[PDB]
């Protein structure tokens, strides 16, 4: 292991991402790439710019789990491949904003029931599970949260150490 992944989260900046569904989760894992509203895209690209390390915690909606994490390796743009979202009905990909690169630092699950002991003092001390898409979670919160995931054997930390 875990000391390459505590370098990686040291002093890093974490936010609380809610997917309706799994098939956007499971894009992300496949193709790298995250987008979120407006509102939570310029929060995002703010953080990206004032810390060494953004990381991005998944949860879909009704799973009662997180599916694993992810560190921003670049601010939004636009253009590009159109990522097939599966969009939340109403849902004009024109209300998107700009595309994410992210690196995954573990694509395992972690049970809701594990999780906890965690409060988010910037969710008013709720459990860390509770929380709007895009809700930051702070610093000790997240680095427990992300050292409680199973380790991903698959991930080799070494690359995304060296774009810090």
């Amino acid at each position: 292991g875990t000391s390459k992944l505590k370098y990686v989260l040291q002093d890093a900046r974490f936010f609380l991402i809610k997917s309706n569904n799994h098939e956007n989760v499971s894009l992300a894992k496949a193709k790298g790439v995250w987008s979120t509203l407006p509102v939570n895209e310029k929060k995002l690209n703010l953080a990206f710019r004032s810390a060494r390390s953004v990381i991005l915690i998944f949860s879909v909606r009704e799973s009662g789990k997180f599916q694993g994490f992810a560190r921003l390796s670049s601010e939004s743009h636009h253009g590009g491949s159109p990522i097939h979202w599966v969009l939340p009905a109403g849902m004009s990909a024109k209300m998107l904003g700009g595309v994410f690169k992210i690196d995954w630092i573990c694509r395992r699950e972690l049970p809701f029931t594990k999780s906890a002991h965690l409060t988010n003092p910037w969710n008013e001390h709720k459990p860390v599970k509770i929380g709007r898409d895009g809700q930051e979670i702070e610093l000790e919160c997240g680095t427990q949260l992300c050292l409680l995931f199973p380790p991903d054997e698959s991930i080799d930390l070494y690359q995304v150490i060296h774009k810090m």
